[PDB]
C-alpha cells in the first residue's frame, strides 16, 4: 500500500506508515498527553493557513528583503484532508524534530511543515508556531516568486513560508502531541503536511498578479 509508492523508491526512502505501523506513540513520547485534534482546532490550522495565504495573495504582506509581496492571480483555501492528516499524526507520535524520510501518497507528492514548543508544565496554540513559519517572509525575496530556488541556504531560511503561500497546495493535514521531554518541560510538537506538496525546484510559488494602468 504506502510502500510500493514509487515516490518513496525514487526517494530511497521508507514510508512513515510503513516504518511505523502502531498507532500508539514511541519511547521518546514521555508521560505523553493531548494527541490529535478536536474539531474546533483543525478548523482554528486551516483557517490560519488561509488568513494568511489571502493576505499574501491580495498583496497586502508587505515584508521582505526586496520589497513587499506581490498579489497572486489564483490563490485557493486549503480544505483539511484527513489521509495526510493521520500521516502527520503518525510522524508526530515519534516526538523526534525533524522531517519524516517520506509521508507522500497516491494523489501527490507531500510536503510538510514542523514546529515544537516548550513551556515548564503547556499554552501554546499551533496558530502562534504557524505565524512562526510564516514568519519567514521577513527574509524573503520577490525574485524567488516566479521560480522556487535550488540554494539549500534558501530553502531553510524560507522554506516554511513558502510552503505556506504555494498556490498550488490545496490540502492540508496536521498532527500533534505533547509531551515531557528528559527536563521535564512539557514540549508541544506539531507536523503539518500539505498536498501537493510545494518548494518544487523550479516551480513558480505563484503566480504573479499585476496591478492595473487604468485603475486610478
Amino acid at each position: 500500500n504506502y510502500c510500493n509508492l514509487q515516490s518513496c523508491k525514487r526517494n530511497n526512502a521508507i514510508h512513515t506508515m510503513c516504518q511505523y505501523t502502531s498507532p500508539t506513540p514511541g519511547p521518546m513520547c514521555l508521560e505523553y498527553s493531548n494527541v490529535g485534534f478536536t474539531d474546533a482546532e483543525k478548523d482554528a490550522i486551516v483557517n490560519k493557513h488561509n488568513e494568511l495565504r489571502q493576505r499574501v495573495a491580495s498583496g497586502k504582506e508587505m515584508r521582505g528583503t526586496n520589497g513587499p509581496q506581490p498579489p497572486a492571480v489564483k490563490m485557493p483555501n486549503l480544505t483539511w484532508d484527513p489521509e495526510l492528516a493521520t500521516i502527520a499524526q503518525r510522524w508526530a507520535n515519534q516526538c523526534t524534530f525533524e522531517h519524516d524520510a517520506c509521508r507522500n501518497v497516491e494523489r501527490f507528492a507531500v510536503g510538510q511543515n514542523i514546529a515544537a514548543t516548550s513551556s515548564s508544565g503547556n499554552k501554546s496554540t499551533p496558530n502562534e508556531m504557524i505565524l512562526l513559519w510564516y514568519n519567514e517572509v521577513k527574509d524573503f525575496d520577490n525574485r524567488w516568486i516566479s521560480s522556487f530556488p535550488s540554494d539549500d541556504n534558501i530553502l531553510m531560511k524560507v522554506g516554511h513560508y513558502t510552503q505556506i503561500v504555494w498556490a498550488k497546495t490545496t490540502k492540508i493535514g496536521c498532527g500533534r502531541i505533547m509531551f515531557k521531554e528528559p527536563d521535564n518541560w512539557t514540549k508541544h510538537y506539531l507536523v503539518c503536511n500539505y498536498g501537493p506538496a510545494g518548494n518544487v525546484l523550479g516551480a513558480p510559488i505563484y503566480e504573479i498578479k499585476k496591478h492595473h494602468h487604468h485603475h486610478h
